[PDB]
Order: C-alpha cells, then structure tokens, then sequence
C-alpha cells in the first residue's frame, strides 16, 4: 500500500538525460554493469514517477477507462519491482542478475502499451467526441508518454543488452544507405505480396565534406529501421493506388545527405500527394483512429535524439518525406519530458471561440 | 479627445472575412461603389479598433517606444479620419469622391508601417535582451499586427483602384508560371548586378486533372510576385555564394501543381542548404534583427488567403521552398486576427523552466 508514496517521491526529481557519447561510456566493452546498476536502480523509477505522476492528473474519465487505467496499473507494478533493489548491494555476482531478470520481465509486461493505450484513444472518440481541444489533450500526453516510454525501453535494452563493434543497440558506425535499403527490400516484399507490384529505388548521397567517403554516423540502426520502413509502406501504397490505371509506376528516389551538423534523409515518391489540409491530420492520434500511428510515432523516434521526421507533398504530384538527424554524437542527447507546473497548464485548454476569424 | 470611445465601440465588433468570390463580386465591373462605401464605413473601423485594442493591452515598454506609440497615432489619426463618413449620404458624387480621398490619404500615412515596426523591434532586442519569452510575445503580437494590415490595405486597394479584364489587384486568370517567371527576372537582374553571375531558371508544371492546359487561377499577383521574389533572392544568393570555388552554378527549378484543392509552387535550389535549427529562426522577427523580415512577411501574404509557406532544406546540398495556395475561389477566404479573451492570455507567458530537460 506504498505505490502512491513512491510516485510522489520519486516525482519530485528530473530525469538525467544521456547523450549518446554516455551511453558509450556505460556499454564500453568493460564497463562494469554496477555502475549501471546503481544508475539504472535510481533514473528508471525516476522515470516511471514523472509519467505516472502526469498520467493521474488528467480527467477522471481517461484515468476511469480501462485502458489508462490498466497501462497505469502496469507502471505500478514495474515501479515495486524495482524498488526492490534499492537496499540490495553490487558484489553479489546474483544481485545483478536478477537485476536483468528483472529488467526483461518489465518489458514484456509492457510490450502491449502502444495498442493498448492506442485502444482508449478510439474509446474516447466514441464516448466523449472528436473535438479540437480533446485531440490537442491526447496529442500532447500521448507524445510524452511515449516518448517516455521509448527512452525507458532504451535504458532497459542498453543494459540486458550488453551484460550477459555495436555497443548493445547502437553502432558506432552505422552505414546510413544500407539500413535504407533493408527497409525497402522489407517494404517491397510486402508490396509485392498484396499489390504484385512494386516501384524500384534509387540512392543518392551527399557527403559534403568528403565527396566519395561513404555516409556513416553514431545511431541506433533499428530506430532508423522503424523510421524508414514506416515511411517506405506509404510512398509505396501511394505510388501504386495512383497509378492502377497506368502502366509506368516511377520509382521511390531517397538521398542522404551529411552536413556539419545535420545528416538528412529525403524520401520522394510520386503517388499522386496529398492537399495541405489533410497532411496536418497524419500525425494526428485521434484524427488517424478507427473503425495506425506509424507515423506519429515514427517522428516521435527522430525526436528522441534531437532530430525531427516531416512530410510535405505537392497535390496532384508526389510527396517528400524528410529525416533530420544530428550528424555529431556530441549533439545526440536524449528528449525527454519532465512532470512541472509548466506541462500542468496545457491540460487547462479551455477552448470555446478563437482568435482568429 | 473621442478616440478611446471609438476603439472600445467598434472593437466589440468582428471583422468580416471575404471570400475571393465576394471581393469579385463587390468588385464586378458595374457594382455600385455605394455598397462599398456604406460596407467600408463600418469595416475598416471594426478592423482598426481591434489592432488597436490589442496593442493598448501589451507592456508599457512597448507601448511607451516611440515606433510603437507612433504607429499606434498614425492608426488613431486614421480611425478618426473614417468616423467623418459614419453621419454622411451617398448619393451626393462628392461624398464617395471624398472618401477615396480619404483612403488614399490614409495609405500614404501607412507606408511605413513595416520599416518602423521594425525599428522597434531592435530598439526591444538592445533595451531588454532576445529571450524566447520576448521572442514569442513579438512574433504572436506582430504576425496578427502584419496580417491586419495586409487586410486593411486590401479593402483599401480594391476600392481606391476600382472606383474612378483585372477586378482591381484581383487577377481572375492568373497564369502562375507567368508571375513565376517575373519574379525571376527581376531577382536575376539583381543578382547580375551585385554578383556578375546568376543560376537560370527551370519550369515544369502538372496539371492533375487536365495535363497540357495551363495552370491558372483566381489570385492577386502582386501578392504572389512578393512572394516568389523574396524566395528567388535568397536561392540566388545561396547558390551563387556556395559556388564561388566552383564553376558549373546549378540551376533554380520551379515546379507549378494543380490539385484538386491546392496549387502548390515548389521551388529547388542547390544552395548549400541550412542546418535544421537555423531555419526555425529564419521566420523569427527577434532572431532576424540587427545590427529583414521578407521571409516572416512573405509567409503572411500566403496564410492571408488559407495559404502557407515552408522551408525544409539538406544541410550540405540545397533547400525547397513551397507555397501552398487554395486551388479554388471558393477556398480562399480572408484570414484575420480577432481581439479576444483568447489572444489575451497568449501574452501571459511566465516562462521559467521548461516541461522537457
């Protein structure tokens, strides 16, 4: 009967945010996973308070439903299930263990969070409405939270990862074209399995400062996977819809480009594009519910180190999809929300005539 | 000793917003300049007096400047100038006369809004600093204040211009590629006298529904000039800059699109690009001052009509710039700022530690 107390304990401090040169440091190919341990046993509930803390502060309604509820149910458990280490010291070769035993248990018991709260967004679109100020509400919680959560399940891979070339989930010399192309050869498959038909692809980069070097950067190649493949499965539904009733279906043209301190993506297809009205509501979550978040979410990756995921598209033409990444792991630091009085008042909308006419 | 009395009368009221369809017909080719004078006496102090009182209500600093206290006179000078008609008759070919006196007077003690609003601006940034807080006050503040003004002086150009193919700066057959192609030229001829060496210029446009027709439609093509213009310099400028090492300039390519909603207008340089993090100041009033605002305005010349425009470039290869315009007349309705409870409290920002770290 402690959980509440925790919350509130824990609330009370910052997440620590690491930049990718830490998490470096922490995975090495020695660094003793005690360090981690008595991190981990301090930021990890951090973490989990600030979300939880946020979570119990919105209307009664979304806290009553089953879903919130029942995610939020999940977090108190994983909290104690941490707690327990708190007065538990390193050395013993079984403390640790039982540590990552731990760890990969949370994750499980999470592995569903994203359908799951995905599934209250459709419920509340069917008890309360659609309207503007409930979907700025969802957009803005639902971004911080799983945001959150991201940076959570990155902690908690880093470490049961490594202790048991890439440091656990990220590669310090990630090719940059080569996981573009798995992406697409995933997309193609699919593509050619539901339509038998699939637009080819074209690669270009820019390596501005080094004209013929290929395109490397410190990341983590499953987050860029996610991104691309997410990105890939639009342009090529598109690309082909448009064209059923012609024959020349053009290809998807991508170019990578490394700056001083930006290393950007460009995803151009030509599946007929999309007017500027409807773009805004593609990262919608409400507004992209029914009877999937892809891309929400997938920008939601590109943010959590800095970096940003937008789309533009020319009606009646095609459409470009663009990555921003931070070129530098210097620059590469974690996004992460915290629980203040300022995050509290965007929760105070109480919207009823604007300021525009 | 009235003028108080006017702004908080007429400032109750909301301005009208017209359809392009509305200024076309007002405009006609016969329609009496009766419905217009009758229609503006009452409009053009509605929109006055909410500016008006929305500036009255931003710190004293600003208010006590000289720039901002003088534009707010020239305003109270104008709003006064215009009550003269509220006790008057048509009819009487003088009293219209007099009135278009009246307004071309009244732009002419305008025409130097935008120098002078700007003057206060830096006068702001070396009195009390370039923090975000300030940056946001001046950007809500002066986007609705520029807006305004485009609006005002709109009704102003349709009548002045009217009343004595085009139904005034109304063009119901503008051919974009066109004014495409002027906007070029001119920056061309700049850009020969002040570089000695130019990119040229690539067309292409896609008519989705009808694809050799030209693309036309109903607009102001001085507006459009504007903005075209101001993109066309800075891609000039980039591509010249960053190929002074180089021989083969890389040329400007333009791409025209009708949809069925929008007309969008893409332009693509290989400038050199700009990291992400310096684009989001480039629509800054604050972050673009020193020791100009084309960009920032141009963009409200395109919201004017539910337009926008946008920027996203590659950081070591080149930028895109798109305009984003609606398709059909019956779409293009003014957009204009409202005094209310709801732009009040976007002035109460009491910034101090943020909701992510």
């Amino acid at each position: 009967g402690s959980a509440p107390k925790y919350i509130e304990h824990f609330s009370k401090f910052s997440p620590s945010p690491l930049s990718m040169k830490q998490f470096l440091d922490f995975g090495s190919s020695n660094a003793c996973e005690k360090t981690s341990f008595t991190f981990l046993r301090q930021e990890l509930p951090v973490r989990l308070a600030n979300i939880m803390k946020e979570i119990n502060l919105l209307p009664d309604r979304v806290l009553s439903t089953p879903s919130v509820q029942l995610v939020q149910s999940w977090y108190v458990q994983s909290l104690l299930d941490i707690m327990e280490f708190l007065d538990k010291d390193p050395e013993d070769h079984r403390t640790l263990s039982q540590f990552t035993d731990a760890l990969v248990t949370i994750r499980n018991r999470h592995n569903d969070v994203v359908p799951t709260m995905a599934q209250g967004v459709l419920e509340y679109k069917d008890t309360y409405g659609d309207d503007p100020v409930s979907n700025q509400n969802i957009q803005y919680f639902l971004d911080r939270f799983y945001l959150s959560r991201i940076s959570i399940r990155m902690l908690i891979n880093q470490h049961t990862l490594i202790f048991d070339k890439h440091i656990g989930s990220i590669d310090p010399n990630c090719n940059v074209s080569e996981v573009v192309k798995d992406a697409y050869d995933m997309a193609k498959l699919l593509c050619d399995k539901y339509y038998m038909a699939s637009p080819d692809l074209e690669i270009q980069e820019i390596n501005a400062a080094n004209s013929k070097q290929p395109i490397h950067m410190v990341y983590v190649p499953s987050h860029l996977y996610h991104m691309l493949f997410e990105l890939f499965k639009n342009a090529m539904r598109a690309t082909v819809e448009s064209h059923e009733s012609s024959l020349i279906l053009p290809p998807i043209k991508v170019m990578v480009a490394l700056g001083e301190e930006d290393l950007s993506i460009k995803m151009s297809d030509r599946g007929g594009g999309v007017p500027l009205r409807k773009i805004e509501r593609l990262f919608s979550y409400m507004y992209s519910t029914a009877p999937g978040y892809g891309l929400p979410i997938s920008r939601l990756y590109a943010k959590y180190f800095q970096g940003d995921l937008q789309l533009f598209s020319m009606e009646g033409f095609g459409t470009d999809a663009v990555i921003y990444l931070k070129a530098l792991s210097t620059d590469s630091v974690e996004r992460l929300p915290v629980y203040n009085k300022s995050a509290w008042r965007h929760y105070q909308t109480i919207q009823e005539a604007g300021d525009w006419c």
